[PDB]
């Protein structure tokens, strides 16, 4: 847990996904309803107030690459990687350098 | 010039037309003009990522009206989305 923080990160990546994907419908994929709870309860700093729905449909449409109205674990990792790639750039001072 | 927030509004309008008037519609960006604007005007936004498949995804994620182009409205939405994100790390997102 503490002796390997990078391992604990991969745990909460798989567990947080299934924390909501199994609430309704396909137990292995996130619908628009489950994508809303996961981002709200687990990534609160990312959203802010938000709740524009249309932008949520845009976010749901951008993540859903295969166009099946769901977010599988593949697209779930791409979205997290895109956020981490930004956290890396702003660590290097993107808007100020 | 004298006011920085004013020049910020001026550069966003001029930078858009700095590339939109090159090919086709004079007021809408195509995929080539969008790539010139991102690489030349926002280099640190994309760390020299050359993935054409991923660049097309950003092109479709911005083309909200599905006209294969990026007008000024979608140009402002994308810039505000970036600015809103800069704000989160300023305040302290994973930190
Ligand atoms: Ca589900
Ligand atoms: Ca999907
Ligand atoms: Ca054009
Ligand atoms: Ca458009």
């Amino acid at each position: 847990s503490m002796a390997c923080p990078l391992e604990k990160a991969l745990d909460v990546m798989v567990s947080t996904f299934h924390k909501y994907s199994g609430k309704e419908g396909d137990k292995f994929k996130l619908n628009k309803s489950e994508l809303k709870e996961l981002l709200t309860r687990e990534l609160p700093s990312f959203l802010g107030k938000r709740t524009d729905e249309a932008a949520f449909q845009k976010l749901m449409s951008n993540l859903d690459s295969n166009r099946d109205n769901e977010v599988d674990f593949q697209e779930y990792c791409v979205f997290l990687s895109c956020i981490a790639m930004m956290c890396n750039e702003f660590f290097e001072g993107f808007p100020d350098k």
